[PDB]
């Protein structure tokens, strides 16, 4: 289930980070509008930019801790307010963060692999609801 998915995620930290966020571009190409770096960049050319790296694995170092501190695929309001508060999300709706999540449970269900995307799908209407609860527009 959803807690032994994250300790799946964390044993190939580098290689899901990456792999889910290319995920997401493909399925979402219009989100490279907060990504100019990104643009006309194949997914080998991506996994080479060092922003890239060190973006994806922060995101998902992240995601997994506040993953981890959920209830019941719920996550603490402090984690919602830390999100929302965050300079680098400026610019960002909670319909990026549902893309992200869209892109993640899809991705999940094609893997040949026992993730419960079940799980994870609510993780990520939850954390959309936190987000607007604590102050995302
Ligand atoms: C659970 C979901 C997410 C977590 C945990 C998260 C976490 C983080 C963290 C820790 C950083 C700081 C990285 C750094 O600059 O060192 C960051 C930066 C950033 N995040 Fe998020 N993020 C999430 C979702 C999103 C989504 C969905 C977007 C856009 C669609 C986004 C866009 C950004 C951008 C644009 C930056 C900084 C600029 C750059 O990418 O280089 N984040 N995020
Ligand atoms: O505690 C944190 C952070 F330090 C960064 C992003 C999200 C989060 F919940």
């Amino acid at each position: 289930g959803f807690k032994q998915d994250i300790a799946t995620l964390r044993g190939d930290l580098r290689t899901y980070a990456q792999d889910i966020f290319l995920a997401f571009l493909n399925k979402y190409p219009d989100e490279k509008r907060n990504f100019k770096n990104y643009v006309g960049k194949s997914d080998q050319e991506l996994k080479s930019m060092a922003k890239f790296g060190d973006h994806t694995e922060k995101v998902f170092n992240l995601m997994m801790e506040v993953a981890d501190r959920a209830t019941d695929c719920v996550p603490l309001a402090s984690d919602a307010s830390t999100l929302v508060q965050m300079k680098q999300h400026s610019g960002l709706t909670t319909g990026n963060f549902e893309k992200l999540f869209v892109a993640l449970v899809e991705y999940m269900r094609a893997s040949g692999q026992s993730f419960d995307s079940q799980s994870w799908d609510r993780f990520g209407k939850n954390l959309v609801s936190a987000l607007s609860s604590a102050g995302m527009k």
